[PDB]
């Protein structure tokens, strides 16, 4: 028993259900629970597909090494810099985005203007390429807690994008990336797969530009 | 209203429990399911406290601004590199520790001998000291995946000490570092809290030293 798989990344974080929706709906016949699933490696036997529940910064990183073939990669992972897959397709369905935000009614530190965020790469370029001498501190996680008390009077950050109050009870200071999820494709992997592979990039695509 | 508070960061990880128990142990009376809770900034007025519930790499970063006084700095911070904080006390009550391991009955790869790893920074180290041309790749999370699915054969990671078959369903292939958690606090806050803070300092090593 061994053959013709396609192994896919998804992340684990919120665009999880989306990102599972997309399939779902670009027709690829996932078990129920799927979207709750706690394994990190799901197979869909009838459909050809074995799923990895990557965290989000790792879709990409199991795309590049064809661990799996192909990513919904919740740009997120994108964030980290310029890397090796192909970027097929933006599935502008799974949105949301990155910003400088922090607390409502808080303006900006007069001394030692602050930043918490896990993503120091992409803040640091940002206000090295915005001007701003600004001091930015690379956290791992509950980063609604930097402001808080205080770590830093402002997060960089991915939040939701609709209005100026994010989900955290923050407030987006100064948008910076929209970001896509896309799915990306090993390119090594591709070259073997095209065929599930492109068939999936149409028939994603499909799902995402047609209804929009 | 405003005065004497204690802000204290623990690492929400494993050790948040094993942490907590310290101070019960320690003598402050922390609120009962303290232990569970949800939040990221829990106060015991009574006992002087405040306490940031850290993700476990970031205790130290909070403690390193003052933003908490002191932190349990379950060393998973003190895994990053070399920094400012005074390590005060050694809490091996905490204990467990840092290891390359991978899957049971696999050994090496021939080829590119390969590390999933959240750590960077100690695992590059390791084989940068241990004379290896091995091949790292930094994962943020499912390190359990990497050799489940190949990315790779060997992650270098926390797991439990005792013997060789951790928790994940892995096996400890080479040890690295032992780690103990411990009592860390600001300098700066220090100066200003040394009552508090060496009363817990001694507090706490009691706890620690006396039972083993």
């Amino acid at each position: 028993a061994m053959g013709k798989l396609l192994t896919m990344a998804m992340p684990k974080g919120r665009i999880f259900e989306e990102a599972a929706g997309l399939l779902r709906q670009a027709g690829y016949r996932l078990p129920e629970e799927f979207e709750d699933s706690r394994k990190l490696i799901i197979d869909v036997p009838e459909e050809n597909l074995r799923f990895i529940l990557a965290k989000p910064m790792d879709v990409t990183t199991y795309v590049e090494h064809g661990v799996a073939d192909v990513g919904i990669a919740g740009k997120d992972v994108m964030l980290e810099e310029e890397r090796d897959v192909y970027e097929v397709l933006d599935l502008n369905i799974s949105k949301c985005h990155l910003a400088v935000a922090g607390l409502p009614n808080t303006d900006w530190s007069g001394v030692a203007p602050r930043i918490a965020t896990k993503y120091p790469n992409v803040a640091s370029s940002y206000f090295r390429e915005q001007g701003e001498q600004v001091e930015i501190i690379k956290l791992n996680g509950s980063i609604e807690l930097a402001p808080l008390i205080g770590l830093a009077d402002r997060i960089v950050d991915i939040v939701s994008t609709g209005q100026t109050l994010k989900e955290n009870g923050l407030v987006e200071t100064e948008h910076i990336c929209d970001i896509t999820s896309r799915f990306i494709v090993n390119p090594v992997s591709y070259r073997m797969k095209d065929d599930v592979i492109d068939e999936m990039a149409s028939r994603l695509s499909l799902v995402v530009e047609g209804e929009t």
